[PDB]
């Protein structure tokens, strides 16, 4: 190009679909993609590049009902961090009411034991837009209170919570899943927002959501991801977090795929994901 | 007397004491009796004499502003029960309470009920069967204990009601060592008629029935079932204990001589963490 070479650089353009955002709002690509670009921007001495072939970075249902896409950068072989990983996905079949997620979720291996990070956006309905904010704890909190005070005490966590649900258009989120209530730290920002009135959702969103977002990952980057652990700890660790990552994909992957994307689409993608997401 | 021993004993004199609730609404009362009782009754078996000074089963602010009564029964050598700790704090202040610990033989959930009103317009309830495994760690714990027992049924009818709202802790801590499933309410007193109904035709019922699932699912051992290994209890006893120590540590250590006094809580707060193993 005339200013650069996104459009020239093969990684780059491997990303640029991804962050398009099509389906969603000015104000949520906005936030979504100046969070994955923080994130790749800050970890980007310690992070492989996306090797998820085409064919599963991007895919879509061929009756154009439903599309998603997905970006992946394991950790090279010294970094704290599995990997990152950033989705959208778009769902408009029913009556017309269309399925939007965006979402970035961070998750660190064994060699630490620092809470893992994730933002998601998710507006299925037309009334209500669900945010979910939280540097998801790796520890017990009461065999470990000192995990408990420099994650969640020191770092004024819960501030965010706080000041989002100040909002009068702002309620508590509980999820029907007893695993995710349990998988979430107790500063977690777990929140339905009022989404039928665009230009007040917005300026919840860019106003609110986004510092608050921002500054979440702010302490991930510094705090968590900037003593060794044990042989039996790691394997504690490991244990952890494949149950974390599978039961936080499996009925999606498993259930909620083939509906959205047809059978064929699935059967190509859903092992390769569940092959990335180390399940 | 005629009919029984209670005028007569001491243990029983000064265990009625604390069955009196004096300071609490009349159907506050009836509740915490019913469970109290129904924990001692279902448990006679295995529960071991409130072994535990007088004057620490009863106090007071010798001003008279502050009145507190404690009831506890350890478990026998064989049981899975550690403690069980009814008890009364008034100074305003209601708290009423009923927790049940296990020890370290078993893995299986605790018991909590709290009702703590400390400002008019509102009383908090706290009721629980707290997890004592990591639930992520230990899915098997979560589905026995939270999913196969339907627990959470009780957390979402109570908040239906229009004067039972979510209440979220200022302590982290609190926050971390309630199950999934737990009841954290505030229910707004209006008026002490809409309070005392909502108590009696609500809170009541759910209160016996997680009790029942505690007795019945939680404290009553499985048939050929395992036993506690090597030290998962190392893990376990290293849980329970700091469960325990910030369920009372700050309120032992500030709210004490705050409202008994000085000597009266110098003299009752060490048997206190004495009796509750911290
Ligand atoms: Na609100
Ligand atoms: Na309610």
């Amino acid at each position: 190009g005339p200013l650069g070479s996104s459009m020239e650089d093969h990684d780059d353009h491997l990303r640029r679909k991804f962050m398009e955002f099509p389906y969603v709002s000015p104000t949520r690509k906005q936030l979504m993609v100046d969070l994955m670009s923080t994130v790749e921007n800050r970890l980007q001495s310690q992070l492989l590049p996306c090797n998820l072939p085409p064919d599963v970075r991007n895919f879509n249902n061929p009756n154009g009902s439903a599309e998603a896409s997905l970006h992946i950068r394991s950790g090279d072989k010294s970094s704290p961090i599995d990997f990152v990983i950033g989705s959208w996905i778009h769902c408009k079949i029913p009556t017309g009411v269309s399925l939007n997620i965006t979402s970035i979720s961070g998750f660190l291996n064994s060699s630490t034991k620092a809470p893992n990070f994730v933002v998601e956006l998710i507006q299925s309905s037309s009334k209500s837009l669900v945010l979910i904010l939280d540097l998801p704890h790796r520890k017990d909190l009461v065999l470990n209170p000192d995990y408990l005070k420099e994650y969640y005490q020191d770092t004024a966590l819960d501030s965010h919570r706080q000041s989002l649900l100040k909002l009068p258009e702002v309620n508590p989120y509980v999820s029907p899943s007893l695993f995710v209530r349990s998988a979430f730290s107790p500063t977690a920002s777990m929140l339905k927002i009022d989404a039928e009135e665009e230009d007040k959702l917005e300026e919840i969103l860019r106003d609110h959501v986004s510092p608050a977002a921002k500054e979440v990952l702010e302490v991930w980057l510094e705090r968590c991801v900037k003593i060794v652990v044990g042989e039996e700890e790691r394997m504690e660790l490991e244990r952890r977090d494949k149950s974390f990552r599978r039961k936080s994909i499996e009925d999606d992957l498993d259930l909620q795929f083939p509906r959205m994307f047809g059978e064929e689409v699935s059967s190509r993608v859903v092992h390769a994901i569940k092959e990335a997401f180390g399940v």
